[PDB]
């Protein structure tokens, strides 16, 4: 195997197989690193502005780097497995027109994160 790659994941609506209205926001596919004995994923968002916070099985985001001009940002998260499922809390604050009318929202979901990475690779 390999220590660091790419790996395609979806984002389910937490704890079923169905595919999240959170999905379309994240960018596919994610890599993962492995580093001191320890298993990373870094994820890209788009719509980055709108995301406030992220976290996955109880650790907050680590943002490694950000692109505003296409307004999208790649996190760290510390994994215990880079295949198989993963609940995790997303943030989402928006408030600006949408179709020219005003538009607000403001909420904290959980989700449920299916990682399809190597079985080959372990912590
Ligand atoms: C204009 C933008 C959006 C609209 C109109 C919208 C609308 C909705 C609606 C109607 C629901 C169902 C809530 C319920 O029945 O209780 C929902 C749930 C949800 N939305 Fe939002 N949403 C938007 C943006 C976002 C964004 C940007 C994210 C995250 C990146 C997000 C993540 C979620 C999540 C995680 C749920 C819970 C169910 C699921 O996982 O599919 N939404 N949204
Ligand atoms: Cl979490
Ligand atoms: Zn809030
Ligand atoms: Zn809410």
């Amino acid at each position: 195997g390999s220590d660091s790659g790419t790996l395609n994941y979806e984002v389910y609506k937490y704890n079923t197989n169905d595919t999240s209205i959170a999905n379309d926001y994240f960018n596919k596919p994610a890599k993962y690193i492995k580093k001191n004995g320890k298993l990373y994923v870094q994820i890209t968002v788009n719509h980055s502005h709108w995301i406030t916070g992220m976290s996955i099985e109880g650790h907050k985001e680590n943002i490694i780097s950000k692109n505003t001009a296409k307004d999208e940002r790649t996190s760290e998260f510390e994994v215990s497995k880079l295949n198989g499922k993963i609940d995790g809390k997303i943030d989402v604050y928006i408030d600006e027109k949408v179709n020219g009318k005003p538009f607000k929202y403001d909420h904290h979901y959980n989700i449920t994160y299916k990682f399809n990475g190597p079985t080959d690779v372990a912590g």
